Protein backbone atom coordinates (compact mmCIF):
# COMPACT_ATOMS: atom_id res chain seq x y z
CA UNK A 1 0.00 0.00 0.00
CA UNK A 2 0.75 3.65 -0.31
CA UNK A 3 0.76 4.47 3.16
CA UNK A 4 2.39 2.03 5.59
CA UNK A 5 4.74 1.23 2.42
CA UNK A 6 7.93 -1.29 4.41
CA UNK A 7 9.87 0.44 1.38
CA UNK A 8 10.66 3.61 -0.23
CA UNK A 9 9.07 5.59 2.98
CA UNK A 10 11.14 8.31 1.86
CA UNK A 11 9.09 11.76 2.09
CA UNK A 12 10.19 14.16 0.48
CA UNK A 13 11.35 16.17 3.28
CA UNK A 14 13.32 13.44 4.43
CA UNK A 15 14.94 13.20 0.93
CA UNK A 16 15.89 17.22 0.79
CA UNK A 17 17.51 17.05 4.50
CA UNK A 18 19.87 14.15 3.52
CA UNK A 19 21.12 16.19 0.88
CA UNK A 20 21.02 19.25 2.27
CA UNK A 21 23.67 18.01 4.56
CA UNK A 22 25.67 16.98 1.71
CA UNK A 23 25.18 20.36 0.77
CA UNK A 24 27.01 21.83 3.55
CA UNK A 25 29.92 19.26 3.11
CA UNK A 26 29.92 20.30 -0.13
CA UNK A 27 32.08 17.50 -1.53
CA UNK A 28 32.93 18.40 -5.03
CA UNK A 29 31.22 21.75 -7.19
CA UNK A 30 30.73 18.58 -9.56
CA UNK A 31 28.31 16.74 -6.83
CA UNK A 32 26.69 20.10 -5.79
CA UNK A 33 24.91 20.73 -8.73
CA UNK A 34 23.74 17.01 -8.70
CA UNK A 35 21.93 18.00 -5.31
CA UNK A 36 20.44 20.77 -6.83
CA UNK A 37 18.56 18.77 -9.12
CA UNK A 38 17.57 16.32 -6.62
CA UNK A 39 15.91 18.94 -4.35
CA UNK A 40 14.38 20.15 -8.16
CA UNK A 41 12.45 17.34 -8.57
CA UNK A 42 11.01 16.61 -5.47
CA UNK A 43 7.74 17.72 -4.55
CA UNK A 44 8.64 20.83 -2.20
CA UNK A 45 6.41 22.72 -0.26
CA UNK A 46 7.02 25.61 2.33
CA UNK A 47 6.59 23.59 4.92
CA UNK A 48 9.83 21.21 3.93
CA UNK A 49 11.16 24.69 2.80
CA UNK A 50 10.37 25.62 6.62
CA UNK A 51 11.63 22.48 8.40
CA UNK A 52 15.30 21.69 6.50
CA UNK A 53 15.26 25.67 5.97
CA UNK A 54 17.03 24.82 2.37
CA UNK A 55 15.99 27.93 1.22
CA UNK A 56 19.26 29.60 2.96
CA UNK A 57 21.39 26.59 2.13
CA UNK A 58 20.65 26.92 -1.44
CA UNK A 59 20.47 30.95 -1.62
CA UNK A 60 24.32 30.65 -0.34
CA UNK A 61 25.28 27.90 -3.29
CA UNK A 62 24.16 31.16 -5.48
CA UNK A 63 27.78 32.43 -4.62
CA UNK A 64 29.45 29.42 -6.10
CA UNK A 65 30.33 30.38 -10.07
CA UNK A 66 30.26 26.50 -10.32
CA UNK A 67 25.94 25.64 -9.29
CA UNK A 68 25.27 29.53 -8.74
CA UNK A 69 23.30 29.62 -12.39
CA UNK A 70 20.85 26.47 -11.28
CA UNK A 71 21.17 27.42 -7.56
CA UNK A 72 19.95 31.04 -8.93
CA UNK A 73 16.60 28.86 -10.79
CA UNK A 74 16.19 26.96 -7.49
CA UNK A 75 15.42 29.77 -5.76
CA UNK A 76 13.40 31.51 -7.88
CA UNK A 77 11.32 27.73 -8.25
CA UNK A 78 10.82 28.33 -4.55
CA UNK A 79 9.65 32.15 -5.04
CA UNK A 80 6.60 30.50 -5.95
CA UNK A 81 5.70 28.33 -3.20
CA UNK A 82 6.13 31.00 -1.07
CA UNK A 83 3.50 33.81 -0.71
CA UNK A 84 4.93 37.31 -1.78
CA UNK A 85 4.11 40.64 -0.99
CA UNK A 86 4.51 43.79 -2.50
CA UNK A 87 4.69 46.37 0.68
CA UNK A 88 6.81 49.83 -0.26
CA UNK A 89 6.56 53.29 0.83
CA UNK A 90 4.60 56.09 -1.25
Amino acid sequence: SNAASAMAAESALQVVEKLQARLAANPDPKKLLKYLKKLSTLPITVDILAETGVGKTVNSLRKHEHVGSFARDLVAQWKKLVPVERNAGS
